[PDB]
């Protein structure tokens, strides 16, 4: 039950260029992972009960940014602190969420619909709405399902998004990539999660659990075989969170 806003030909314009202008600095900075990250805690405070949170531009408030599920992220905010200042009609929460679909985009993923109008909301959510990854099934149901409002399917896909990046001891505490090809957006990661600890790869707990569950491990299997399907449920399922209290 989405309604778009209506925003004027001036923001429009904004968001085009904008767009153009992160894919050539994320793909230079090599920085994909960390904004896709930023847009997807941006996104995931959604409580869908309160209709508190979401993607609406909080996570630049240092308040948010000490949440500990948020370590290292003060870097990504920062990266885009200088482009975001070129754009000065776009709310802070669409340039972030803008800039996680060009991450997806520039890493060789599905081109995530894209609809502006978010407003930049003054509080910060409270911490501790972002999931566990010493957690598992119930966990994770409680987090996308009780909380954001998202589906099993939404939950695996989304999961997905760890075939780019990796974990820092610095940061989270994991330390390593989940995958051999780290800035190409395919379905290794659930080739991995199948196939058992490689060297050199990782794998958290909140991942594991997917393939002990009867919902989530058909959902794992399909994209294990099928990168196509695997694309089409996560573009779905990306569009949903970055659209979260948004639109209705
Ligand atoms: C659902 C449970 C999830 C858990 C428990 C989780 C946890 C984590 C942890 C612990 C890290 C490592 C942070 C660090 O040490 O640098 C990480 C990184 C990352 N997460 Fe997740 N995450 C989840 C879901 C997602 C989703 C839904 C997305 C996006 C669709 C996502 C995208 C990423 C990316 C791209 C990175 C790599 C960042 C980098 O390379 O700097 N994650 N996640
Ligand atoms: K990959």
């Amino acid at each position: 039950g989405k309604s778009y806003p209506t925003v004027s030909a001036d923001y429009q314009k904004a968001v085009e260029k904008a767009k153009k202008k992160l894919r050539g600095f994320i793909a230079e900075k090599r920085c994909a992972p960390l904004m896709l990250r930023l847009a997807w805690h941006s996104a995931g405070t959604f409580d869908k009960g309160t209709k508190t949170g979401g993607p609406f531009g909080t996570i630049k408030h240092p308040a948010e940014l000490a949440h500990s599920a948020n370590n290292g992220l003060d870097i990504a905010v920062r990266l885009l602190e200088p482009l975001k200042a070129e754009f000065p009609i776009l709310s802070y929460a669409d340039f972030y969420q803008l800039a996680g679909v060009v991450a997806v985009e520039v890493t060789g993923g599905p081109e995530v619909p894209f609809h502006p109008g978010r407003e930049d909301k003054p509080e910060p959510p409270p911490e501790g709405r972002l999931p566990d990854a010493t957690k598992g099934s119930d966990h994770l149901r409680d987090v996308f399902g009780k909380a954001m409002g998202l589906t099993d399917q939404d939950i695996v896909a989304l999961m997905g998004g760890h075939t780019i990046g990796a974990a820092h001891k610095e940061r989270s505490g994991f330390e390593g990539p989940w995958t051999s090809n780290p800035l190409i957006f395919d379905n290794s990661y659930f080739t991995e999660l199948l196939s058992g600890e490689k060297e050199g790869l990782m794998m958290l707990p909140s991942d594991k659990a997917l393939l002990s569950d009867p919902v989530f491990r058909p959902l794992v299997d399909k994209y294990a075989a099928d990168e196509d399907a695997f694309f089409a449920d996560y573009a779905e399922a990306h569009q949903k969170l970055s659209e979260l209290g948004f639109a209705d």
